């Protein structure tokens, strides 16, 4: 019975908590996940290996989170700032040291039968990349 | 007395429509524009300059354009699916002959005194450079 913002709003949280059942139990088995500037991976457990593999070598958490909806519930956007810092070596990427970076961010939504359907990611990775280099 | 919804709506049937006094005339004088994957632009006139370069080198429509709000009308964010035909060579990409591309991309706004104040533009870059090159 929850509204998309909700959803949403629920997703972040277990995002943010690092609550994995949580955020996973949110998605549709074969959820759409469209990775920023990458490529569509299909599927929850490709997206729990995503998690796995960010969960390795990133820490983040968002701030000023920004939750909209269409009337239905069927889409959703958010946008935010990710704060973050950079743990271990992430495959293709520059060398981590801890260091910290902080940059806008944001995502849209389908939502279906009450789960989240697709999450497509976008932020500036060349922002990323200089803060990180 | 537009409606953040409205308003979007008007900046995507300018886009649309190729009419550039309509689009320019939604925007502040200090709107900021952030470029998928690139530098933020300040202006209005920075603004129109970009659109006078996009225009020498693209058509696009959006399609299936879902506009989303937040309840005061500050922020707004919009996905849609990009048919475009890119007609000459733009700086630092590749070279154009008139393919075809299609995609999805979004865009977040911040709306402020009933102008648009904030355009933050997404889409996949990779995606795009792999449909023309």
């Amino acid at each position: 019975g929850m509204t998309a913002t909700e959803l949403v709003n629920a997703y972040y949280a277990a995002f943010n908590a690092g609550d994995m059942p949580a955020f996973l139990a949110l998605l549709s088995e074969d959820v759409i996940h469209d990775i920023n500037q990458g490529e569509r991976q299909m599927g929850k457990a490709r997206f729990a290996a995503f998690m796995e593999k960010m969960n390795r070598c990133y820490r983040e958490r968002l701030a000023d989170i920004v939750v909209m909806q269409n009337a239905d519930g069927s889409r959703a956007a958010a946008e935010f700032t990710v704060h973050g810092q950079y743990l271990a070596d992430d495959e293709g990427l520059p060398t981590a040291n801890g260091q910290t970076y902080v940059l806008p961010a944001g995502a849209f939504f389908y939502i279906h039968c009450g789960k989240i359907a697709r999450v497509t990611n976008y932020y500036n990775l060349n922002d990323w990349v200089e803060q990180v280099a």
